Order: structure tokens, then C-alpha cells, then sequence
């Protein structure tokens, strides 16, 4: 408690001294207070909505451009649910390090990651890049970093909003446990469940092969609020962690998982305004890159642990008798490996193929863990799915779909009014005609390249390059092949033929007409405007809106891509 938190807390007192107050009117219950003091909206994307105009009148693109569950308390597992977690966790990190060597990440390669612009997290210095370069900086990481080896920390605190530290606190979390995301240790290859930098490219292919196993239906069920259910036992069983490591990066790793993860403290603005100082033990408080890889960890612990309770290697989670151990233990020696395989695996999202249909009422670990299913009772037994073409994964569903050479893809879709409303949507403003124009092209080369079978998606992709100028640059499952100035041709034949595992034949493909759409039933199923009158005036008139959009941006170079399909081909 306040021995591991208090300096952090005196330090933010003293900084609002002026303005600190007890408030007895605060609203937390699961979360402990300790005082307050005085203290980016969804904007449109004009090139994408102007290049998609029948979609203005369809309220489930439109109304997604308009616009208290973490005050919870999971109770601890029972003796013989905590026992299953620790044998399966310690023999996980010793799998997973079979062939990784954990290693602290470094600035020259924090400092890059900021030069390319990514999602750290962070909140005396303007932007990231700024203080990057700035020594005072690293004097202030020196001074925490210091502390830590210490076993105490000053300046490591939350802001709740998605929890933000300040760009010093996420290097020291990057330093210590990077390694996780930069080395790769949920890869399929490495891993055999997880599928960390895959590309939604790879995820059906990767679904499909889970089907070719023996086995009952493919299950794949939601946990709600998943972070929000990380136990403390879950936090003490992803720390083993440490145990794979050495010198300073244990000590590092260790701190950050004691002082930042098993006893965190954060900011929260209530409006009533002032900035509450709020403390808990538990729940998922990370960045969201370390975040994915100890979700992808214990999400894979979890449904071991579901499989083991299905295929009937413990009775009771009461209690585990001293068999009962040993059968878990060789029951993970003996099969671990294969019953790993039989799953896909993305943070908190999965799709398990059991050894039979068992695994569908194998409920009282997963629930006693605190992993509740959404959408369903709790002692209510899981809907498994029969074809793995039905099975939901990262918010995608896959298709198999033959090319007019009998070559075999199996491509990632979703309902196309999602796609849509997406691509019309900025995160930010202040942004330039031109920074506009290239995250439309973003999102037009994205459908080129992943949702090239939707009629509507190729039509509106052509459309968007046609009107942007040719040369101008487009600005934890995926790889992002569509972030290139390269024809979209070539990279479609190196993702989908050339590199592509699943494909012997690699005659490259010459045009784009050789390459097939999804049944025309097929497509209005997945949401599809064609067969309407509307869609029909805007692929005729598609030049008129080209051009609208051509006059706006102004007189730059631009290419015709729109002849590359049959029916603009004259
Ligand atoms: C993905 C993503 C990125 C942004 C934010 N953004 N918005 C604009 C308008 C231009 C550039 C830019 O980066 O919105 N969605
Ligand atoms: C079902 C179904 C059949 C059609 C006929 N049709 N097909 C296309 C590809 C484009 C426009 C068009 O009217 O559209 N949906
Ligand atoms: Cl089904
Ligand atoms: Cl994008
Ligand atoms: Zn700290
Ligand atoms: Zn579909």
C-alpha cells in the first residue's frame, strides 16, 4: 500500500499544494482515493466522403462519425484455480523463451520509434520528438531509472482518458519488457497460439489451418471488460517473466512490474473540476504495447486451462490434489505444444479449436479466473461455430474465394459499412488539404490490397488514387504493405502470390481484372450497395466526383486509375 505509492502521491500533493482537497463526495468504491486539486474529437474525412457519396444517406456510416466499468472488483480465484495458473504460466515463459533471449530495448531505439511516429502513449517539451533529443530528459529517466534499482518510484502515474504516463515512465517500460513486441515472442512461429505480426492477410489462412485439426466446433468466445478482469494473480504470473532474465533488466523488469503494474496510481478529471489521485492493485494498466503481449500471455494461460477442464485432467478447481498436479504437468509436456497449435490468439481475442465438444460447458475454471463471457449466462454452455468461415477474429470474418486459375485465396472482410465510416473518420485536426488527401490514399491502397473482392471497396480505391496526386506519400496483428508509393499491382502479387506460404504456384497475376470479387449474393451480404440505383449513378459518374475533387486539391500530376477495371477499360 502508501509505502510503494505514497512518494509519487506526496510529490503530486506538493505540486497543487495551493489547491488540495479531501473531497468526501467522491464517486469511487473499488478504487482507493486520496485526494484532488484544480484543472481531440472524431473530425471528417472530405476526400474519402466526397469519393463516397451514396454512403451520405446510410446511418450506419454517418452516425459513426458523430459523438465506468473500470470501477469493478474481481474477487481472488480459489487455491486450486490459483495452482492451475502457476503451473501453466511457468511452463509457458519457459516454452515461449525456448528459443528468445529476454534483453532491455534502448533509446538509439525508442528515439527511432518516435522519429516514425507511434502510439506510445506519452503526455516542458512540445511534442515527443522534442524531448528525445533534449539531455534534461534522460537526466530525469536517469534519476527514475535510479530509483527503481532502488525499489521506489517518483514520477510513474497513470492519466485515465487509455492510460497515459509521461514519455519518460513508457521508456522505462519499454526498456525493461519491449523486448516482448520487438523480439517477436507471440509469432506464431514462436508461440504456436499467438499471431503477433501475422497481417489480416495471413489470419484466414491461419484459421483455416486450425480447421484441418481433429476436433468438435471452433469456439470463440468475448470476455467482457478483459483488462478489467486482470486479477493481481494474473499480474504475479506474467512477472515470472522476470524469472527468464539477468543482471539489471531483472532488477528493471522486476520494478516495473511491482511499482507501475501491482501498485499503480493515476489521474482522473471529474468534471464536478478536479484531478481525483486515485490507487488500486489490479486490472490492466500498460502501455498498449506491452498490454497486447501479457493480454496475448494470459489469454493463452486462460484457454489452456479451459481445454485441461474439457478434456477432464482435474476435477475440481477447489482444489488440486498432488496427482492432479502431475497430470497437469505432463498433460502440458505430453501436449501442450499441440493444444497451443489448435488456437489463434490476439490480446484478449481468440478462437480455440478443441480436441471435442467438452470444452463447450467447461466453464468453472474460465469464470472462477474472472474471464466472463459476453453475450451469454454464465453457466450457459458456449455456441461453437461448424465452418471456419462463420468464425469472428480481430473484428474480420474470411472467405475462400477461386481465381479464374484455380489458385486459392483466403481473404479478410467485414460488413463494408464499417469499412466505409472508418476511412470518412480523422483522429485529430489542424491538418492540411494535402494530410487529408494522403490518409484517404491510406485507406484506398488498404482496400486494394485486403478488401479487393467487395465491388464497391475496389471502385472507391481507384477512385480516391485517381484523385489524389500519383506521387504523394500515404501517411499489433498487422505489417501495413499498403504504406508505399509502389503500384499497388506489384505489392498485391508479392503479398498475395509471392510471399504468401499458402500458394505453391507463383505465376504472378498481370492485371487487376485477373483478380476475383466474392459472389455478387456473396458481397450484398457483406454489405454491398450494388443492385441500387444510387451506387449505380455514382460508378457511372465516377469522373465527375474525380474531378470535383481533383479541383480542390488543385493543378499537381494525377494518374487515371479507374481503366484497370473492365468496366471503365472504354
Ligand atoms: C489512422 C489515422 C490517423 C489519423 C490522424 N490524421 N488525420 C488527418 C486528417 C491527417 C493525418 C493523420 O494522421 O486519423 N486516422
Ligand atoms: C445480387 C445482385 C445482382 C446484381 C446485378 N448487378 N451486379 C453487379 C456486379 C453490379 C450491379 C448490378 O446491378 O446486383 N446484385
Ligand atoms: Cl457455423
Ligand atoms: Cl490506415
Ligand atoms: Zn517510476
Ligand atoms: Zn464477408
Amino acid at each position: 500500500n502508501l509505502d510503494i505509492i505514497g512518494k509519487r502521491i506526496e510529490k503530486i500533493k506538493q505540486e497543487h499544494e495551493t489547491s488540495w482537497h479531501y473531497d468526501q463526495d467522491h464517486p469511487y468504491k473499488t478504487w482507493a482515493y486520496h485526494g484532488s486539486y484544480e484543472t481531440a474529437s472524431s473530425m471528417v474525412n472530405g476526400v474519402v466522403r466526397l469519393l463516397t457519396k451514396p454512403w451520405d444517406i446510410i446511418p450506419m456510416v454517418t452516425q459513426m462519425a458523430m459523438t465506468e466499468k473500470v470501477d469493478t472488483r474481481t474477487q481472488e480465484p480459489k487455491e486450486g484455480t490459483k495452482k492451475l495458473m502457476k503451473i501453466t504460466a511457468e511452463w509457458l515463459w519457459k516454452e515461449l523463451g525456448k528459443k528468445k533471449t529476454p534483453r532491455m530495448c534502448t533509446r538509439e531505439e525508442f528515439t527511432r520509434k518516435v522519429r516514425s511516429n507511434a502510439a506510445l502513449g506519452a503526455i516542458k517539451w512540445k511534442s515527443a520528438r522534442e524531448a528525445v533529443e533534449d539531455s534534461g530528459f534522460w537526466e530525469l529517466v536517469d534519476k527514475e531509472r535510479n530509483l527503481h534499482l532502488e525499489g521506489k518510484c517518483e514520477t510513474c502515474v497513470y492519466n485515465m482518458m487509455i492510460w497515459y504516463m509521461w514519455l519518460g515512465a513508457r521508456f522505462l517500460e519499454f526498456e525493461a519488457l519491449g523486448f516482448l513486441n520487438e523480439d517477436h515472442w507471440f509469432s506464431r512461429e514462436n508461440s504456436l497460439s499467438g499471431v503477433e505480426g501475422e497481417g489480416l492477410h495471413k489470419l484466414g489462412y491461419i484459421l483455416r489451418d486450425v480447421s484441418k485439426k481433429e476436433g468438435g466446433a471452433m469456439y470463440a468466445d468475448d470476455t467482457a471488460g478483459w483488462d478489467t478482469r486482470i486479477t493481481l494473480e494474473d499480474l504475479k504470473n506474467e512477472e515470472m517473466v522476470t524469472n527468464h532474465m539477468e543482471g539489471e533488466h531483472k532488477k528493471l523488469a522486476e520494478a516495473i512490474f511491482k511499482l507501475t503494474y501491482q501498485n499503480k496510481v493515476v489521474r482522473v478529471q471529474r468534471p464536478t473540476t478536479v484531478m481525483d489521485i486515485i490507487s488500486r492493485r489490479d486490472q490492466r494498466g500498460s502501455g498498449q504495447v506491452v498490454t497486447y503481449g501479457l493480454n496475448t500471455f494470459t489469454n493463452m494461460e486462460a484457454q489452456l486451462i479451459r481445454q485441461m477442464e474439457g478434456e477432464g485432467v482435474f476435477k475440481s478447481i477447489q482444489h488440486l490434489t498432488v496427482t492432479e498436479e502431475i497430470a497437469v504437468k505432463n498433460w502440458l509436456v505430453r501436449v501442450g505444444r499441440e493444444r497451443l497449435s489448435r488456437m489463434a490468439i490476439s490480446g484478449d481475442d481468440c478462437v480455440v479449436k478443441p480436441l471435442d465438444d467438452r470444452f463447450a460447458s467447461a466453464l468453472t475454471a474460465l469464470n472462477d479466473m474472472g474471464k466472463v463471457r459476453k453475450d451469454i449466462q454464465q453457466w450457459e454452455p458456449s455456441r461453437g461455430w461448424n465452418d471456419w468461415t462463420q468464425v469472428p477474429f480481430c473484428s474480420h470474418h474470411f472467405h475462400e474465394l477461386i481465381m479464374k486459375d484455380g489458385r486459392v485465396l483466403v481473404v479478410p472482410c467485414r460488413n463494408q459499412d464499417e469499412l466505409i465510416g472508418r476511412a470518412r473518420i480523422s483522429q485529430g485536426a489542424g491538418w492540411s488539404l494535402r494530410e487529408t488527401a494522403c490518409l484517404g490514399k491510406s485507406y484506398a491502397q488498404m482496400w486494394s490490397l485486403m478488401y479487393f473482392h467487395r465491388r464497391d471497396l475496389r471502385l472507391a480505391a481507384n477512385a480516391i488514387c485517381s484523385a489524389v496526386p500519383s506521387h504523394w506519400v500515404p501517411t499489433i496483428h498487422a505489417t501495413h504493405e499498403w504504406m508505399t508509393t509502389e503500384d499497388m499491382l506489384t505489392v498485391w502479387n508479392r503479398v498475395w502470390i509471392q510471399e504468401n506460404p499458402w500458394m505453391e504456384d507463383k505465376t504472378p497475376v498481370e492485371s487487376w481484372e485477373e483478380i476475383p470479387y466474392l459472389g455478387k449474393r456473396e458481397d450484398q451480404w457483406c454489405g454491398s450497395l450494388i443492385g441500387l440505383t444510387s451506387r449505380a449513378t455514382w460508378a457511372k459518374n465516377i469522373q465527375t466526383a474525380i474531378n470535383q475533387v481533383r479541383s480542390l486539391i488543385g493543378n499537381e500530376e494525377y494518374t487515371d486509375y479507374m481503366p484497370s477495371m473492365k468496366r471503365f477499360r472504354r
